[PDB]
């Protein structure tokens, strides 16, 4: 399995740590494939179209996250996305309401059991 | 008439509000702009998505200020991508941040703009966007 993963860079770097323990849970379950600009860009698309599944830490506000996002929906790729609503944030609406069955997951969570979520979602939600 | 699409932050943060509300005002001289709320139940988001890409898809051409971080702003851009609507997005360098380098990045000829502008400015920038590319 090929595991593509988004979390905010230049939106914001404050959740670095969990970023980091959510692509070392990730590595047991699959290749994480993302562990000048167009580069960039053109590097994370090819990533994206041939992952198997993809997974979005979508607490921090970013651009790229969702840009990431819409690309991965429009083509096709399973996603889970998880956010901590103790932070005090409201998850925006587009990504809380692009929820879809098994396409589109998006999963609240507390920080201490990230990883016991992310077992949860490739045992019996994948 | 033309329909145009505008994206700006919300749960992003508000800061650009008034500026938002400046832009929608400047589009409603080139057409229809269909997302006028830019300038509840977590129930209803879905609602709100679905309504907002029926709109996205009906949409001639799209305009991102992509200063506010946001998730929504991102995705409607990734979204508008993959239908093949033409894209004006709109950055102030003085804001210190440094843009995404998924939407700088996803900078495509005519189809796909990243502007860079100073605040205050915003108005004429439509303007010179709007008469090159769609009037
Ligand atoms: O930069 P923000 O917060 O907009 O968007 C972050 C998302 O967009 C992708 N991304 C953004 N900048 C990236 C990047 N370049 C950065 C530029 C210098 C530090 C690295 N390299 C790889 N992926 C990047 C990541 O996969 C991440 O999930
Ligand atoms: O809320 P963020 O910053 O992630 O996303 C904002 C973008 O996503 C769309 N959007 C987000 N929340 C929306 C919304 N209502 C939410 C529910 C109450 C206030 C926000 N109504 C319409 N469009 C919305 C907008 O068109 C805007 O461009």
């Amino acid at each position: 399995r090929s595991v593509y993963f988004c979390g905010s860079i230049r939106g914001g770097r404050e959740d670095q740590a969990l970023y980091a323990r959510i692509v070392s849970r990730l590595r047991r379950y699959g290749k994480v494939l993302t562990e000048g600009d167009q580069f960039i860009h053109e590097q994370n698309l090819n990533w994206l179209q041939q992952a198997d599944v993809v997974v979005a830490e979508v607490t921090q506000p970013s651009l790229g996250v969702g840009y990431e996002l819409g690309r991965a929906v429009a083509l096709g790729k399973p996603i889970l996305c998880l956010f901590r609503p103790q932070s005090g944030r409201v998850l925006s609406a587009m990504i809380r309401g692009a929820a879809d069955g098994s396409r589109f997951q998006v999963w609240d969570y507390a920080e201490g059991e990230v990883e016991t979520m992310l077992d949860r979602y490739f045992e019996a939600y994948l």
